[PDB]
């Protein structure tokens, strides 16, 4: 049968899913490893025994335990990003869409959930990928992974909670396409992983990682990259939140067995009730469990790795959207609401620089202020929640991203760098917010396909064209068809530095994306801040 | 007689001038101090002994001793800026034009030439006083005093070499103005000290010296003011650049009066050889023996006096020109040239921005390099050119000028700032320089006046407006008469530009720049 496919773990049956008039083959809720519960928790990842008979793979499986964001109850904006499925530790399980009929060695496309590394899902309605796994004729995988201390608490020394193991959760759902997707349709040696935001970081982070690397063909990095000051820590940084986080609990503190052992015995949600607290400063872009460069999924610091050129060399396809950093304005800084314009005073526009880059000393904080602050109209409220947003974006996501992009086409084999700066027609949030952090996956995934959805039909165009310059590049390591016909996407060089816009306008070519800003947060900040 | 007159010194006799198919007199190189010579030299100066008979005051003075430039022989551009007559250390004499008929009990106004301390003549061209006080029927003074080492070698502790006695002639002159002007008509209650450049840093020295203060009623400060960078250096650095300048001329350095003894011994020329010697940094803008910060003419730091409040409280006319750089750059700095449009690699921009902060450890300069590099284009000859012109202006002239202004407004009676911007049609330097340091001189002094200058009708009319706003503020502490030029608030911070286009005003001249060089870059420089 179609449906029914002998996987290297045991029988597997999927469902008939309709998708635009038309239909195709899913298979939900495939585990790729042992449920991580009791004495496997914080533990590195184990494959999944084989098992007997057929597994109903009809429907999506559990949601990882997660914070689960309140700020708005009942508003779509946000509510889009929690968990749609009952929470557990057992949630190890990925979802596979496959075209019918199913091909015979196709182009597999990978996705990696973001959410700080400590939030995520893989069954969200934006990734629903009966759209684009139909539409561009690819076998479209969705992976999950552990989050927060459940994946990422790190006591280095330590085997029974070393770190990183959220990223050995992705890896192991990589092993498992590359033994199993064949039988899908799907073509292994051409298997394309891509991600957003903290998904993004994972991608560029197994592109560094030696033991990652031969898992896939090549990479797409959507508002992240593995250098982003929020997306990793020291041993000693994440030693000392995992005690933090003990403390927080009343646990015995003597040695790692004792603390271990204690958070072991602790209900998902208590842990969960004080994630926060371990947090160095007051800060917003900042989460508390995420990956730690500990010497061996790391072999050495990401930058030295970027500048000696260690890691797999390949093509990628990356960027980001216009205002990385409003939605975590809204949701940490003072003077900023979705029910208002937003303009910031004065007063609380330094309350963000300092919030924005918590680890910063007064210098910093000065240079900071002075690079974004107009001072010929230095209480102007919209110029002050612009600066302050742009701060939030070039600081996090933007800048870091092209120092990435940067140190890695001088090794890479084809790089292709795009800047999404379309408002979507039907975006709920406040204008202010502009385009949104994570609104540029909806198009990555054909939501806008979808009639009753309401996007306008110059939306389903833009959308049309980025799911198949992904797939495309995907299938090729180009997301321009040879001598097609349209507009060419050029290749971002170490010399022109090219990079296209992503909206409903005709193509748009142009060079050195945010240089002024991120000179400044990639090599003077730094040297201020290392000289004291 | 009209041209016969009795100072407190003794006689005067001087000598009618043309101006303007008219006449006015002129009193030319009356003395106002005792020579500075031999074992005067390096000390305070003296009062001109009376004497007795008739003083011909009929033509200008020697200059004081100097540094000559040399870099282009012939070059009017250069050249109006070196003594027109003969040097030496006998120098310290004043010049006076009056309106004729002698006018009775009238506005006054002195002033002060710049030169960065180590130079310059009140006998220049662009100096001469008879269109101004003509035009503007006010009494016209120019004082001299002691530049390079012979005004501000400083050894402190010493009372042979203290420094500052070049301020101390300056002062001298104005006590002289003091006590005597009236017998010109002119009015010692009604006295205005204007200056350019190291001049109007000297105008901000004497409202800051309390034995200073008493001398004058208002000032004019163009292009500069106390705080620049350049206008003055510690007891310290005073002392080890004396000292290096006695190790230079193989001198004995055992003690101040040894090395004093000896430095009198050698001819002027020798000691003015060696005078960029001691500088402690390769440069630009930057000068051997200036004003110190003694704890005696200046009570205490510049900037503790400027918070304080410790100064003349009264009103201020100052400014700055648009391209106060230029012309340090085309002297010190690589790639500048003043027959070619100097396009500035990016290599020559590098050591260019480390030549004009020379204080700057490399974060320092990083920050100055990050803050003018528009980064989209870097290798643009022309944007490096202009970026390094406004380095060096923003951080000598109108930054500092601009904390002075700030802090000034605070306590005093009346603050108006102008941006002086217009390139003479006439100019003989190349385009690139803009609107040059020191030429809106010619236009306070009404050179545009003279026809076969060959100025321009509009350039005329900007000579009048400026010398007419310079005449009423000096007569009434408003250079309006009753377009209003606005006063300068802390609030407000407004300005207006000076050319021949209507008035406009701005507010907030440079402020984004001199954020910088005001508040950051000292704090970073502090920090590192
Ligand atoms: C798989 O589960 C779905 C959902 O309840 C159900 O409709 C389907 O019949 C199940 N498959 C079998 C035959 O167990
Ligand atoms: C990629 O590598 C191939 C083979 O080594 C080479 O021919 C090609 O020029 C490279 N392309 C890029 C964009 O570096
Ligand atoms: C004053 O000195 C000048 C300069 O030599 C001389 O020409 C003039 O005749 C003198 N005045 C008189 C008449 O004493
Ligand atoms: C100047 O001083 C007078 C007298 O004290 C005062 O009334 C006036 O407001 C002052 N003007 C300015 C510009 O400060």
């Amino acid at each position: 049968s179609e449906l029914l496919v002998n996987t290297k773990s045991g029988k597997v049956m999927g469902t008939r899913v309709p998708v635009l008039s038309s239909h195709i083959s899913a298979f939900l809720g495939i585990p790729f490893a042992e449920p991580p519960v009791g004495n496997m928790r914080f533990r590195r990842p184990e494959p999944k025994k084989p098992w007997s008979g057929v597994w109903n793979a009809s429907t999506y499986p559990n949601n990882c335990q997660q914070y689960v964001d309140e700020q708005f109850p009942g508003f779509s904006g946000s509510e889009m990003w929690n968990p749609n499925r009952e929470m557990s530790e057992d949630c190890l399980y990925l979802n596979i869409w496959v075209p019918s009929p199913r091909p015979k060695s196709t182009t597999v496309m990978v996705w990696i959930y973001g959410g700080g590394f400590y939030s995520g899902s893989s069954t969200l309605d934006v990734y629903n990928g009966k759209y684009l796994a139909y539409t561009e004729e690819v076998v479209l995988v969705s992976l999950s992974y552990r989050v927060g201390a459940f994946g990422f608490l790190a006591l280095h020394g330590s085997q029974e909670a070393p770190g990183n193991v959220g990223l050995l959760d992705q890896r192991m759902a990589l092993q498992w396409v590359h033994d199993n997707i064949q039988f899908f349709g799907g073509d292994p040696k051409t298997v394309t992983i891509f991600g957003e935001s903290a998904g993004g970081a994972s991608v560029g982070m197994h592109i560094l990682s030696p033991g990652s690397r031969d898992l896939f063909r090549r990479a797409i990095l959507q508002s992240g990259s593995p250098n982003c000051p929020w997306a990793s820590v020291s041993v000693a940084e994440g030693r000392r939140r995992a005690v933090e986080l003990g403390r927080n609990l009343n646990c015995n503190l003597n040695s790692d067995e004792e603390l271990i052992h204690c958070l072991r015995e602790k209900k998902p949600q208590e842990l969960i009730d004080v994630e926060w607290n371990v947090l160095p400063f007051d800060s917003i872009f900042r989460f508390s469990f995420v990956p730690v460069i500990d010497g061996e999924f790391f072999p050495t610091s990401l930058e030295s790795m970027l500048n000696s050129g260690n890691f797999k060399k390949t093509q990628i396809l990356l960027g980001v959207n216009k205002d990385e950093g409003s939605f975590f304005l809204l949701y940490g800084a003072p003077g900023f609401s979705k029910d208002s314009e937003s303009k910031i005073s004065r007063e609380d526009f330094m309350s963000g620089v300092k919030l924005s880059v918590p680890h910063a000393n007064d210098l910093g904080l000065d240079a900071v202020t002075l690079q974004y602050t107009d001072w010929m109209d230095d209480n102007n409220g919209i110029k002050n929640r612009d600066g302050l947003d742009d701060i939030v974006g070039d600081h996090n996501v933007i800048c870091p991203l092209m120092h990435f992009v940067n140190k890695y086409t001088k090794f890479g084999n084809g790089t292709y760098l795009y800047f999404f700066n379309h408002r979507a027609s039907n975006l709920v949030w406040p204008e202010w917010m502009g385009v949104i952090h994570g609104y540029e996956i909806e198009f990555v995934f054909g939501l806008p396909l979808v009639k009753e959805l309401n996007y306008t039909a110059e939306e389903e165009a833009l959308s049309r064209r980025i799911m198949h310059y992904w797939a495309t590049f995907a299938k090729t390591g180009n997301p321009n068809e040879p001598h097609s016909q349209e507009s060419k996407w050029p290749l971002f060089t170490t010399k022109e530095q090219k990079f296209i816009d992503l909206n409903t306008e005709p193509m748009k070519v142009h060079q050195r994306l945010r240089v002024q800003m991120c000179v400044f947060w990639n090599q003077f900040l730094p040297k201020l801040l290392n000289a004291t």
